């Protein structure tokens, strides 16, 4: 879409693309007012998706939380519409790719699921589902604040899931997916409407892949046939060489249905008992800073 060097509305100059194929384009830009480097996402105002609106509604409840960028500006034009955000670090997937053997150590494992369960609680706690959560859509801060926290990214795909009062609004009998299938909860999987206990869901497939370095599923690309084995995979068999602990955070969230609050304490405390017995320390270095 965007080309190298085109400025967003005189300000924003483009350097580079960062990602994008989704609901967006996002580009690394060079905000000429203040000349720091920032994060900049992009629609097309003629795409079916018209969701950024709804990325900056959610992007600026989670204002002052952990692990939330900084909103800096939005805009439309006829051709695309836009959102400036703070630019944060190399993102989870692109660190565990770069890992020699595609996998992460328990320690860094641990403490990012920590970090990321965080953040769940977090956008859940403002009433919106994420419901894309997966590693490519948490990078790590960028500034010597922010370089150890984890930073949750792309709201494109959530849903607000109470309503002004604060009651949980009923699910749809059926809801099309449009996420990512590899770390999707069955439920996605079969159209349910998602809930809160399907993030975690998705939590529970990301850190089985950090540890393990990959999920049955990796080189499947038909949905339908990934739901499938989902479905019919024994889920303990992934905790083969998990913590012992990781058998009460699934067997939890298998508990779990679009209307029963998650036990977000039970999970955490998953993590940080996991941590306590391998004695892991929580300010150790994070494997990419070796
Ligand atoms: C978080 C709020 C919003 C507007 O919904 C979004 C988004 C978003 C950000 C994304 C990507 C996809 N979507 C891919 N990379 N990336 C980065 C990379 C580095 N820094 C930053 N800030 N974002």
């Amino acid at each position: 879409i965007l080309p190298a060097n085109y400025v967003v509305k005189d300000r924003w100059k483009v350097l580079k693309k960062i990602g994008g194929g989704g609901f967006g384009e996002i580009y690394e830009a060079m905000d000429l007012l203040t000349r720091e480097n920032v994060a900049l996402k992009v629609e097309s105002a003629q795409q079916p998706k018209q969701v950024l609106k709804m990325e900056v509604a959610v992007l600026k409840k989670l204002q002052g939380k952990d692990h939330v960028c900084r909103f800096i500006g939005c805009g439309r034009n006829e051709k695309f519409n836009y959102v400036v955000m703070q630019l944060q670090g190399r993102n989870l997937a692109d660190l565990r790719r770069s890992q020699p053997r595609g996998t992460f150590t328990l320690s860094t494992t641990l403490r990012l699921g920590k970090q990321i369960l965080e953040s769940i609680e977090a956008i859940h706690s403002v009433g919106f589902l994420h419901r894309d959560i997966k590693p490519s859509n948490f990078a790590m801060g960028r500034l010597p604040s922010t370089y150890r926290k984890c930073y949750m990214l792309d709201f494109g795909l959530a849903r607000q899931y109470t309503n002004t009062t604060g009651d949980v609004r009923p699910p749809r009998n059926v809801a099309g997916f449009r996420g990512t299938v590899r770390y999707a909860s069955v439920n996605a999987h079969k159209n349910r409407e998602m809930g809160r206990h399907d993030d975690l869901w998705s939590l529970f497939y990301m850190l089985v892949e950090f540890a393990v370095g990959q999920l049955p599923w990796r080189k499947i690309k038909d949905k339908e046939q990934v739901g499938m084995i989902k479905e019919k995979y024994e889920h303990r068999m992934l905790l083969k060489h998990m913590p012992s602990e990781f058998h009460l955070f699934l067997d939890h969230i298998a508990s779990l249905d679009y209307f029963t609050k998650p036990d977000y304490q039970l999970i955490m405390s998953v993590f940080e008992n996991s941590m306590k017995e391998r004695g892991i320390a929580e300010n150790e270095a994070f494997d990419w800073e070796k």
